[PDB]
């Protein structure tokens, strides 16, 4: 065991579970995690699969053990990256407090 391999995972009190809605088919989390350890190490990552299919949706749950960790990674990757067979960019949101949401653009 490297890098831990004791136990259960510990998380930020104040962390946040980001939202990817750019994974294509034929992947999983053991290929997004290389991505997503590029900025820090992960706590969680599911992917989000149909039901009565099972057929991959084309979107998973990514949570990072850090706050920044996840605010890097996020406005790293969030229309930055380009995953392979995807003609637009990887989009990874906060996921929370979706119902309301407040965001104004700014220049420079």
């Amino acid at each position: 065991g490297s890098s831990g391999s004791s136990g259960v995972p510990m998380k930020d009190h104040d962390a946040i579970k980001l939202f990817v809605g750019q994974i294509p088919r034929g992947l999983d989390e053991q290929d997004l995690k290389p991505l997503f350890e590029e900025f820090g190490r992960i706590y969680e990552l599911t992917v989000l699969k149909d039901r009565l299919t099972g057929l991959h949706k084309g979107c998973a749950f990514l949570t990072y053990c850090a706050r920044d960790s996840a605010l890097k990674a996020q406005s790293a990757l969030h229309e930055q990256k380009t995953l392979p067979g995807m003609n637009r960019p990887i989009q990874v949101k906060p996921a929370a407090s979706e119902g309301r949401g407040e965001s104004g653009p700014s220049s420079g």
